[PDB]
């Protein structure tokens, strides 16, 4: 159709079939800019973009996708010295892709952005500490809250995931138990 209102909704529909097709259509139509920050903002603002497609797009290895993903994470504010809440805010927006390589890029950038927003912060010696913790949380919430895993990961098990070879860049066990309790009682969701 003709009205820009309709064009945006058509782009959104097209994105839901194939993200890059939706983006290009909107760019052709003069409805969307061409920088990573333009696309990232679009991704943040349009709640009707399909959750799974946003995850696959943000996690994709192509150069342009990664730049969009960086800008997308940079438009979050992760202040407050509250790691899990930060991660929950991040993962409210879309559905994590399945491919481990994708989760890995997403978790690495999440961790870098978290520390950048918490510079006086104390627990995490390096981005790697944060990245490993974040990844362990994804694994924990998948293990605890997927009925296909019948032997659930235990608190002792979880703590092991977060050791070696850093061994001082390593997190207190009391902190890992508290996170375990938090994730066991309240799954990571989009809702
Ligand atoms: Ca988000
Ligand atoms: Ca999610």
């Amino acid at each position: 159709l003709k009205q820009q209102k309709e064009i945006i909704e058509q782009g959104i529909d097209l994105f839901n079939k194939k993200p890059k097709r939706g983006i290009q259509y909107l760019q052709e139509q003069g409805m969307l800019g061409t920088t990573p920050e333009d696309i990232a903002q679009f991704l943040h603002q349009e709640e009707r973009l399909d959750s799974t497609q946003v995850g696959e797009f943000l996690g994709d290895n192509d150069k342009f996708n990664k730049e969009v993903m960086y800008a997308y994470v940079d438009q979050h504010d992760f202040s407050g010295k509250d790691f899990v809440s930060a991660l929950r805010m991040f993962l409210e927006g879309f559905r994590l892709p399945g491919e481990a390589q994708k989760i890995d890029r997403l978790m690495e950038k999440f961790a870098a952005r978290y520390l950048e927003c918490n510079q006086g912060q104390t627990l995490f010696a390096s981005a790697d500490t944060a990245y490993v913790l974040a990844y362990s949380i994804i694994m924990l919430t998948t293990d605890l809250h997927s009925p296909q895993v019948k032997n659930k990961m235990t608190k002792e098990q979880y703590i092991k995931m977060n050791r070696g070879i850093n061994d001082s860049k390593d997190l207190p066990e009391e902190y890992l138990s508290a996170i375990y309790n938090e994730i066991a009682g309240k799954k990571i969701s989009m809702k």
